[PDB]
DNA sequence: GGGTATTCGCCGCGTACCTCTCCTAGCCCGCAAGTATCCTATTCCTTGCAGCGGT
């Protein structure tokens, strides 16, 4: 498994695309339609910034990954994930959240 | 969502020794060597100007 992939909890395909400069990823993406870490195609990024030339940041590549990682709190995420793992559901999400919590702790 | 099947990709496949060969490709710029050419002489001829005896 890829430690980045499941620490940040993003499918490895999308990090593969981002880290070789063929897409865009939002960093904070607040005060707008976008979420924390949506992926964008080049044209999608151009269109989004056109309609939303406000301050939402969407970077491209290693710098974006670094900012996204450095912009996270570990133990708080651990609390949220253990609360969610409390139940709903112990079928495969049980295994997934146990692994992610193991890495985070 | 969720239990399940199917696919993709990574990991692995004996020890010790002996002999031999071969180990980047391509451009480029100084540079040695070798050469064809150009200026350098000699001999003949017919002019153009300065001295010069002569009166």
């Amino acid at each position: 498994p890829s430690r980045i992939g499941l620490l940040l909890d993003m499918p490895l395909r999308d990090i593969e695309r981002v880290l070789y400069f063929e897409s865009y990823v939002v960093i904070e993406g607040g005060m707008t339609n976008l979420e924390r870490q949506q992926i964008l195609t080049e044209e999608q990024y151009l269109d989004a910034l056109e309609e939303f030339g406000d301050e939402f940041d969407a970077k491209m590549g290693a710098e974006a990954i670094q900012a996204l990682l450095k912009s996270m709190d570990l133990e708080q995420e651990c609390e949220q994930l253990r609360e969610e793992l409390n139940e709903t559901n112990s079928e495969t999400k049980r295994k997934k959240l146990t692994k992610r919590i193991k890495l985070l702790e």
